[PDB]
């Protein structure tokens, strides 16, 4: 399996969600950004495996679950089975993690991809190793009930540009918005 990524929208306030919903009205391309980077893998015949939690995975519309051309996993203490449309469900995002080094999952996984929400972003950076941060900073606030963990500025640098990523303000819907990526190696 290759590397460890977050990645999430967040408004100015740290927003991520608010009823179950994205605090902001839709942006079609912070979407297609978010669907290009998690589908995309590097190798070729492998998927990447994006882990999510379960109140994120109940929040995406019944249609588009589990999401497309990749390995769904959830994270929860209370299922005892990966709900309908999804291949897997872990205790916790370690379980989740020691899980794709056993052969089924080994082999048929390139990159990881955190997803959401705020508890598995919060573990998901405190955890050691190279790690990524795929941050989209939404220039307004929303008014939100989940937020997005601090990110600790010690262990994480900002990158002034990476790959594949343009660097200038972005708008839709009357928007402004910015792609940053974060990188740390423990
Ligand atoms: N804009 C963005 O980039 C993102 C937006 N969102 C928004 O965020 C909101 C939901 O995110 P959130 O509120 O954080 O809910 P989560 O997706 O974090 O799932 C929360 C529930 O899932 C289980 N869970 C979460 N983390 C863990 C863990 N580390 N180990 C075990 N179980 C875990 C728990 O249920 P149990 O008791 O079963 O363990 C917890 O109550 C939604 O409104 C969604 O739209 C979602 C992702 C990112
Ligand atoms: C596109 C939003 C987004 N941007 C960035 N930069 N990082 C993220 N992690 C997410 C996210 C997210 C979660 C998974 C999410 C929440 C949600 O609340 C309604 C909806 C979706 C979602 C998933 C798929 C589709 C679809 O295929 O049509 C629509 C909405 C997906
Ligand atoms: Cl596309």
């Amino acid at each position: 399996v290759g590397s460890l990524n977050c990645i999430v929208a967040v408004s100015q306030n740290m927003g991520i969600g608010k009823n179950g919903d994205l605090p902001w009205p839709p942006l079609r391309n912070e979407f297609r950004y978010f669907q290009r980077m998690t589908t995309t893998s590097s190798v070729e015949g492998k998927q990447n495996l994006v882990i999510m939690g379960k109140k994120t995975w109940f929040s995406i519309p019944e249609k588009n679950r589990p999401l497309k051309g990749r390995i769904n996993l959830v994270l929860s203490r209370e299922l005892k089975e990966p709900p309908q449309g999804a291949h897997f469900l872990s205790r916790s995002l370690d379980d989740a993690l020691k899980l794709t080094e056993q052969p089924e999952l080994a082999n048929k996984v390139d990159m990881v991809w955190i997803v959401g929400g705020s508890s598995v972003y919060k573990e998901a950076m405190n955890h050691p190793g190279h790690l990524k941060l795929f941050v989209t900073r939404i220039m307004q606030d929303f008014e939100s009930d989940t937020f997005f963990p601090e990110i600790d500025l010690e262990k994480y640098k900002l990158l002034p540009e990476y790959p594949g990523v343009l660097s200038d303000v972005q708008e839709e819907k009357g928007i402004k918005y910015k792609f940053e990526v974060y990188e740390k190696n423990d």
